[PDB]
């Protein structure tokens, strides 16, 4: 028999043929905009569903971002920090399988892929998403249920996407070049874009609520992890004890999750695939170089100028900078 999703995607997709489309980054794959945001096709799909049959209960653990900010990275380490306690660091699951076979997209995984361990497991509390703040699903809102959101500097956003577009299996054509996609992303123009306006949206929700988000910037995080993965830990109601810190947990859970551990595994070499469903990327995709600051391989001062220059009329007196 069919999914909830399969026996909904006709209407679903009736539905999003009149919202206004505009070109995208891929001659075959235009951006559809719905609730003030830009959206591939299957993903818009995926968020009604979402919106329509996702629930989330108090105790779920929801991870927010915009893509290429962080997402795979905070994956791991919630895993790491919520499992800690069945697995050794020599026999943890992260070393085996890729961190988004662990943590479900609530627009991808739970739509297209229902069927997955882990979705049918109601002892998993962690579930991921790239939706925007205000279009949720209103299970969420409702629940309470708490949320972590990683941002990341434009340029290395940016630069991490158009790489990683070039790593997709698709019949729908070659990306855009770099100045294209890059007026694109400046104009707003890209998956679940404007990429400014999905960090202020999360942010002016934590700012009403800090108890309920824990607001993560990758930046910072590599620079001085340990903090921040204290921090994380203790939100998510898995704390570290005096002991654990004594004994060296903290900087295992770091190790394990690490950009040149998880790099470095078999698992994510190559072009082996993910295991527990379909996927159109590679893992090693997710694993590109890992720094901060690439974007000055990539783009000119000038492409950096107009970035910089629209982040800082954005956020100025939000805080985000300040
Ligand atoms: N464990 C990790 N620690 C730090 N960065 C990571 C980790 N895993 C992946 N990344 C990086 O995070 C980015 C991917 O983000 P998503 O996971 O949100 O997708 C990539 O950055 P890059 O293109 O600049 O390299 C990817 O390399
Ligand atoms: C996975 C969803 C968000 C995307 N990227 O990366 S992420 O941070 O891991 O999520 S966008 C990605 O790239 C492609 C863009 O052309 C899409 O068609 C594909 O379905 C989509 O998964």
């Amino acid at each position: 028999e069919s999914t909830e999703f399969e026996k909904n995607q006709k209407r679903y997709q009736d539905l999003i043929s009149t919202f206004p489309h505009e070109k995208g980054w891929r001659p075959k794959e235009p951006l559809i905009e719905y609730g003030g945001y830009w959206w591939l096709p299957s993903l818009l799909e995926g968020c009604i569903h979402a919106q329509e049959f996702f629930q989330a209960r108090p105790s779920d653990f929801l991870v927010c971002s915009y893509p290429k900010t962080g997402t795979t990275w905070l994956k791991a380490l919630t895993f790491a920090i919520a499992n800690r306690s069945r697995f050794d660091d020599s026999s943890n699951p992260l070393l085996k399988r890729n961190p988004h076979e662990f943590v479900p997209y609530i627009e991808i995984d739970f739509p297209f892929f229902p069927e997955v361990d882990v979705l049918k497991d109601k002892g998993n509390t962690l579930f991921s998403t790239h939706i925007p703040y205000e279009l949720l699903p209103d299970s969420v809102v409702k629940s309470g249920c708490k949320m972590v959101y990683i941002w990341r500097e434009p340029k290395d956003t940016f630069i991490s996407m158009w790489t990683f577009l070039h790593k997709e299996r698709t019949e729908l054509g070659p990306v855009s070049n770099l100045e294209e996609s890059f007026d694109m992303f400046c104009r707003g123009l890209s998956g679940y874009g404007p990429y400014l306006n999905h960090i202020l949206a999360y942010w002016k929700a934590y700012q009403e609520n800090p108890d309920r988000i824990l607001f993560l910037k990758y930046e910072t995080m590599r620079a001085d992890p340990l903090p921040y993965v204290k921090s994380l830990a203790e939100f998510m109601g898995h704390g570290f004890t005096a002991e654990e810190e004594e004994k060296g947990v903290v900087e295992k859970v770091v190790n394990l999750c690490s950009f040149e551990t998880l790099k470095n595994l078999e698992a994510n070499k190559g072009e082996k695939d993910r295991e527990d469903r379909p996927g159109v990327y590679a893992n090693s995709a997710y694993f590109r170089k890992g720094k901060v600051g690439d974007w000055s391989n990539y783009l000119t001062p000038e492409m950096a100028a107009r970035i910089d220059g629209l982040m800082e009329e954005k956020f100025k007196g939000t805080g985000l900078l300040e």
